[PDB]
RNA sequence: GGCUGUCGUCAGCUCGUGUUGUGAAAUGUUGGGUUAAGUCCCGCAACGAGCGCAACCCUUAUCCUUUGUUGCCAGCGGUCC
């Protein structure tokens, strides 16, 4: 990827000076109208090694999971993962789903059972007293954990948009030695993650081109 | 030992894994509505489960089907009535 399209998306535009984390001193260019301007000359090579490691680990059948719960980016990341032969999560991250996988897999199994019940021609013999509420439980639970139903294991890498808002997940990432690739703007902590690509994390355009670059990266990785 | 009263038919009482704290412990069980109810919905470092609440049990109030004795007498005939 080149600087032109990411500049078009608005990567330089960031947050004001009242909410800047001093942990990212070299990740800044200057101040322009009471809002920080994120440096772009030092963000493309790091993104290059990030993509290189991503496709290197994807070429080895390395499953990765996509995290994003912003209301302006849930559908975009969901579609990117769907077209990116990987897994995704949209709603609130169930705390400890990694460190307590042996309990979440039971919910996965009961989701499969209820899915079979739904597509089994069975939800009509009920006396209209539980079918509707069971259906409601179905869409709630598929919105919750229906994106990793067939995942059946642990990831090798992990990719997050707007790392700060999903800090919880990153913690469980560091509890198990899973490398993390994430993008942090001017109000995040760059110590808990070893793959930093500074940029905006609020515009739909930003997440779209980031997901497109990730998708192309896994395309070229899988052809090895 | 067994059996019984009481708080009180009050709505509460706990467990597994995870996370937080040096620790006794906490969360889950907090918050906004709502109900007789820890009843339900939304949110949420919690995800699930159990005993409790409710339901399944008995009786009373309406209708239908099966049968008419020692129970019944609308329609007929007779009658010491
Ligand atoms: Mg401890
Ligand atoms: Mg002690
Ligand atoms: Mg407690």
């Amino acid at each position: 990827v080149s600087m032109r399209d990411m500049l078009k998306a608005g990567v330089h535009f960031g947050h004001q000076t009242r909410y800047w984390n001093p942990k990212m001193k070299p990740f800044i260019f200057g101040a322009r109208n009471k809002v920080h301007i994120i440096n772009l000359e030092k963000t493309v090579p790091m993104f290059n090694e990030a993509l290189a490691e991503l496709n290197k680990i994807a070429s080895r059948k390395g499953k990765i999971l996509f995290v994003g719960t912003k209301r302006a980016a849930s559908e975009a990341v969901k579609d990117a993962a769907l077209s990116c032969d990987q897994f995704f999560v949209n709603h609130r991250w169930l705390g400890g789903m990694l460190t307590n996988w042996k309990t979440v897999r039971q919910s996965i199994k009961r989701l499969k059972d209820l899915e079979t019940q739904s597509q089994d021609g069975t939800f009509e013999k009920l006396t209209k007293k539980e079918a509707l509420m069971r259906t409601r439980e179905l869409e709630k639970l598929e919105n919750s954990l229906g994106g990793i139903k067939d995942m059946g294991g642990l990831p090798d890498a992990l990719f997050v948009i707007d790392a700060d808002h999903e800090h919880i997940a990153i913690k469980e990432a560091n509890n198990l030695g899973i490398p993390v690739f994430a993008i942090v703007d001017t109000n995040s902590d760059p110590d808990g993650v070893d793959f930093v690509i500074p940029g905006n994390d609020d515009a739909i355009r930003a997440v779209t081109l980031y997901l497109g670059a990730v998708a192309a990266t896994v395309r070229e990785g899988r052809s090895q």
